[PDB]
């Protein structure tokens, strides 16, 4: 205020312009004094040094260190605790402290979990920063600290959460760059880093654990560096999961955008090896299970798991390409599967795929030139039998579709 | 019959004229369901008002509740209709129907002799992880859980049984301790707590067991703060109907002293680490150490400042409290030790440097008058603490001793009356 103005008139000096503040009476709560903010006025009028060594008479370092960091916090004093940070830093460099005991200063070992949370953590990094360009010769890396403090996972719990909030979203994710060098560096195999990152852990939840594409980013850093030891990544999950739950975990990742596009590339090696293996479209039929009758795998993802494997199956063994109604019509059977789309097609999520279905079945019976009685003698149907039975009804819409095709006939 | 008493507060539009045709003809529930071509309407079919009017006119024909989902198991597959009616409980036009359709369905897949884990897979909570609790349908599985195991008690089976299968004994804590300060789901949480407390004493697990179980190896001077610990704890204690000698096999006798020390000061774990403070001086005691032999260990008997504000002070005044109820008439002092292992000078220096920080001044300066007062009952001078401060003439007065002499010598001015004896 006005104070200011009569102590330079008179020319108090500072130390008793502090005294006739009371400042040297007031307690951790200092800053919200906006005393202080006069005095501190006052002393910048006649510098940065000086509020600190006064406050350093008075405060402990590290009590001083928290108060500094959450005056930060509050607008109208977010300059002088700026300021005073950077003197505080100043100091302890020069004193040369090292990182490990500006760690210790402000209590850092005893946040846990919840470093990057803590308020005084860019205290500490900021020194770091300050120690480093003064004594290059012995710097230390402030990743190699926390890498120091938490094992793999932990520390990696830590980034991934810490990029959330975006005041620390920067530096965190600067970190997880450094953390997979240095795992890099560190000539870690990807069966540490998989061991490590406890993806053994995860179930069948592995393309749902973010960690995932993690060790993945790793594989194909580590295939690079050191390509005479690259691994098949595939093959991993290949010696760890069933075919059918590595089959489902696929196809459900792949719908995923994340995971989408490693999902569909390992689903491509999922076809090639079981092409390689002698496995045929109908092999792969019956192992995921799609020749139980169940009415729900019409539109079930083990259906595109495995029109994914017919796709890779055609394209080799080209003039014996399969079809699904072809397949369809193989486990089933003709009736079998005449009940099991006309069925399908009163449930209303599996009604589009039933009625497409259907047509199918009936273009596959028009091309074998199936007619009416031998359609008839096929659903193995009697005079007495209901129109509105399943195949009864079948049957009654083959005839529409055979006499609304006539030209095709020639077939 | 709780689905007439809906249909009264019920808004329709038109849509009671339609329903009353459909009494005064009599037509049927099924054909009044198809001249509304609701057998073509699909999974947004709660949003069609057609819907509402169908089933107030069913109730005005019937439990209709039963005819409602039956018609609708022909349209919808199982799975998919739990779904839908599901979301159809989170719109508030659509309420007690959604409710009641939820029952109806619970019923029919308990008669139908359905598994829990077939149940459990439908509502797809085998996809939902560590978010079970979280899950709107998590309670749907409950309570389809027991209406099953009031139906067939001799196949009944615990909810927790199929949890503690799903999920390892760690994770499966993380998820019910979260779940429980969820206030939708404390209850229920906290039950299975206890169920998997109670299931690792059946399953005969040691106390070591569920010790590194529940991770808390690689917790160090940090093992009481996390909350699991507590869940270690009160295993024991049903475990055995030693833990001190457990922690005093993993840890150094001083970081425990302020591990515990620290502990007694948050409510969660204050009382256990009371207790176990209470054990780890009894047993400090029954060896033989004494004040200054624990002092000594603690690392007091250094001057540092960090001294003041130190937990390792409080753990000492702990043992100090215990020593002196214990061998009594020989009972030790505060002020006595600090002047023992420090000096009187050193002391002196100690607190007056103390008094200076807002961190250490209220214990440096109570521990200062302490001072001054032994001072006075041995009967000190002015001039001989000025001696054994070792003060000069030319020493400036700004120094710590140089303020400790006046400081006294003003105390002993204000408390001369007493000064007599």
């Amino acid at each position: 205020s006005a104070r200011i103005n009569t102590w330079l008139v008179k020319g108090t000096s500072v130390d008793d312009a502090f005294l006739k503040l009371e400042l040297n009476t007031a307690g951790s709560r200092i800053f919200e004094n906006p005393k202080l903010l006069t005095w501190a006025v006052y002393v910048t009028k006649v510098p940065e040094e000086i509020i600190l060594a006064k406050l350093s008479k008075q405060f402990t370092e590290g009590s001083l260190a928290k108060m500094i960091a959450s005056a930060k916090l509050d607008s109208k004093t977010e300059g002088l605790a700026t300021i005073l940070q950077a003197q505080q830093r100043q100091v302890w460099v020069d004193a040369g402290k090292s990182s490990d005991e500006v760690f210790k200063l402000l209590q850092l070992d005893e946040a846990g979990t919840k470093l990057f949370k803590n308020q005084q953590f860019s205290t500490w990094t900021s020194f770091v920063d300050a120690f480093n360009r003064k004594y290059p010769e012995k710097a230390v890396s402030i990743f190699s600290k926390l890498a120091k403090t938490y094992d793999g996972f932990t520390l990696w719990k830590m980034l991934e959460a810490a990029k959330k909030v975006p005041k620390t979203e920067i530096i965190a994710s600067k970190l997880q760059a450094q953390q997979i060098d240095a795992w890099l560096d560190a000539g870690k195999s990807t069966d540490e880093v998989f061991n490590l990152l406890k993806l053994q852990r995860t179930g069948d939840k592995l393309f749902k654990n973010s960690q995932f594409l993690t060790w993945v980013s790793y594989v194909e850093k580590f295939n690079k560096k050191d390509p005479d030891q690259a691994i098949a990544i595939f093959s991993k999950l290949a010696g760890v999961y069933d075919q059918v739950t590595l089959s489902s975990m696929l196809e459900a990742a792949k719908h995923v955008p994340s995971t989408k596009r490693i999902a569909s590339y390992l689903q491509g090696q999922q076809n090639q090896h079981w092409l390689a293996d002698g496995k045929s479209t109908d092999d792969i039929f019956k192992l995921l299970k799609l020749n139980t009758p169940s009415p729900e795998n019409l539109i079930d993802p083990r259906l595109d798991a495995w029109t994914s494997f017919m796709r890779a199956f055609n394209m080799a063994n080209e003039g014996k390409e399969t079809t699904l109604i072809a397949t369809l019509t193989t486990h089933y059977k003709d009736r079998g599967l005449a009940q099991l789309l006309q069925e399908g097609t009163k449930f209303a999520s599996t009604k589009k795929i039933a009625e497409e279905l259907q047509t199918a079945q009936f273009a596959r019976w028009l091309q074998l030139g199936k007619t009416e009685d031998d359609i008839f003698a096929l659903l193995k149907l009697k005079l007495t039998t209901p129109t509105t039975d399943p195949e009864a009804i079948v049957f009654y819409q083959y005839k529409l579709f055979m006499d609304a095709h006539m030209k095709l006939a020639a077939a």
